[PDB]
């Protein structure tokens, strides 16, 4: 078997409360809390960029020995800080990985961590002693007072792909589906995404439906066969509408199980927001930690990228997997964050746009044990490393 | 075997003469013609973007039957037009490829077409009836009166990766080498690359040397074993300096052969300029068409990406390969271009920056049989398709 051997996430140390954001935007708090289904939104300090976030998600899941065996570092992002230099190169340096490795980004909106792990697996077939590090890292930023605002988030998810994986074996059943649609895109020079509200829902659900339909056909499998699904969601309510559409012709037992699974899967996302390439994989952690799925049960996963590309594939739980998760650390990561007022959130937002350093607002003296963006000099980003 | 089954390139229909550019920049023409070693620079009309260029390079090498079998379309570029939507999605649509395919970009400066074909090959190992389309597409644009100006170029190279390849079998010997260096990069919001002239030469040659050294060690092979090399070059003189550094301890027979090979390899590049991810692969076409290498001989290839990542690998020529090249069409492609004055070049340059349409300057009535960018409306690029 080849698959996910280790998995971790990082989110920044601040969040804004969604009920307070609603109050400031002069709408009912329930519009955000229930209508959109988001409770806390991640808030990015300037000292957390996609590079430091990725490094932080990965640093806890690789040993010194792993660093000798990692043959590729692949970063999935649609929030790149460079048009040429892959963030994977910077992270590879920060992490002290052995030098004979490919480092590059994959890009296709929120889909790109999927080809990264799937091709990482194909790469490993003939290389028994190697591993691959895949990092999804992104900042979903729509703009103050924009339609997309309440869905914003930031974070990174790191996965180690290896032989004899300790968590999930990836099965030989991935199928992708591409349709050229303009639901969401971000041309050069655009700070924030362009969004066609008339297409958002339909494009996302249609990709799920078409990917699933073809999967089911190729595999002779049905929704009933999966212990749970785990799929990309831009916000929990939209994911709920996708789920209900997909399962709408299924039996009651299946429907109830998959609904239960979904609530476990989207729990962490509820307190973070959309992290684009990492959203699916954050949900996967949430699912694996909140639900008590058994060894040998199979999860059905759906990955989406705006524009659009979808992929359905499955992964089977490996005996002992619970021993390789860190529910306690993940709960602490989320719980140890600091709530920031709406006015502070807006200031942080404007500063991020401009990469305006402020060691006091970002409270960098608290960050001695993590990677962070410490400065830019001569157009080169500089990083503080854990002491 | 798995490898390059078909390969083609596209460059825009205009060029500026390098001797005239030198005259306008008030330097000796020989400074460009010999010092840099470039003769004609590709000139981009607004109606050729990375999408239409990629589509044009690919359209001639895929049949209707191929369109049913292509399971991934991968675009390598550091000249993306979108921060989220992969150009691969647009090209997949233009080309009418079957919908159950992954479409995404890979990004790591001028290196990215290499992981694309190499991972395309790993992807194919268990999928006997599939093919992969890889497209390198880029515009190397440094700015009017900039240091990098004389090295500019634009074009795309398409490759079909398949089982039983008709041209080159990729061997099981790729090794990459990553070092975090600031030779060349392009942060968000920067129109043109940042270049550290003190590092350009050294970073490029060191990556070649370190990648080659490790390859030689892993494989127990030497420069003497290769019929020719084929490597990324930013301009022919810099590639010549890299070659001489790499071969400087080799025997006379090897040295003479590899020097001869290099002149064949860089011939097309001399009349185009740097096309970033496609430069190596344009040289490969030039090499395969200009030199009379025999079936069973092996080429040693080196791919470079600024920032930096290098990769050395080999590929072996397949019997009958000459039957799958189109020297005549490629010579016509280059020869049928129109020379444009330095003043016209500058106007084209400024228009490209602004995507300023002009059907008269771009002479679009001549372009009935190619893809081209015809307009942008509501932030969506629109394309004319061959009639």
């Amino acid at each position: 078997t080849i698959g996910i051997d280790k998995i971790n996430f990082y989110v920044p140390k601040y969040y804004v409360d969604m009920a307070k954001l609603a109050e400031a935007r002069q709408v009912d708090p329930n519009k955000f809390l229930i209508g959109i289904g988001q409770t806390e939104m991640a808030v990015s300090p300037v000292n957390q960029d996609i590079v430091s976030m990725g490094a932080n998600a990965a640093k806890d899941i690789i040993t010194d020995e792993d660093k000798k065996k990692i043959g590729m570092v692949i970063v999935a992002t649609e929030s790149a800080v460079d048009a040429a230099k892959a963030a994977a190169v910077q992270i590879h340096n920060l992490l002290g990985i052995q030098p004979f490795a490919r480092c590059f980004e994959m890009k296709e909106a929120c889909y790109a961590a999927t080809p990264a792990i799937q091709l990482a697996k194909d790469y490993l077939a003939t290389r028994p002693n190697e591993k691959v590090l895949v990092i999804a890292t992104d900042t979903a930023r729509y703009g103050l007072n924009s339609g997309g605002e309440p869905t914003q988030g930031a974070g990174a998810v790191a996965m180690v792909i290896a032989h004899n994986p300790s968590i999930l074996a990836l099965n030989e059943d991935a199928v992708a589906y591409t349709e050229d649609v303009y639901d969401f895109w971000r041309p050069t020079g655009h700070k924030y995404p362009l969004v066609d509200g008339a297409l958002s829902k339909d494009a996302y659900i249609r990709s799920f439906q078409q990917s699933w339909n073809e999967y089911a056909k190729r595999q002779g499998k049905s929704l009933a066969d999966f212990a749970s699904l785990c799929f990309h969601v831009p916000f929990t309510k939209m994911g709920k509408k996708a789920l209900e559409s997909i399962i709408d012709n299924a039996d009651e037992t299946t429907q109830e199980r998959l609904r239960s699974g979904y609530e476990d899967a989207v729990d962490y996302n509820r307190y973070v927001g959309n992290i684009y390439t990492g959203s699916l994989y954050l949900s996967l952690i949430s699912l694996l930690e909140n639900r008590d799925l058994q060894a040998g049960e199979t999860i059905g996963l759906f990955s989406y990228g705006s524009g659009s590309v979808v992929e359905f594939y499955s992964a089977t739980l490996v005996e002992g997997y619970k021993d390789h998760l860190d529910q306690a650390a993940h709960k602490a990561l989320l719980n140890n964050r600091t709530e920031v007022s709406v006015d502070a959130y807006e200031t942080f937002f404007k500063r991020f746009d401009d990469v305006e350093f402020d060691e006091e607002q970002d409270a960098v003296h608290e960050d001695r044990h993590i990677f962070y963006l410490s400065n830019i000099e001569n157009n080169v980003r500089e990083y503080h490393r854990p002491e």
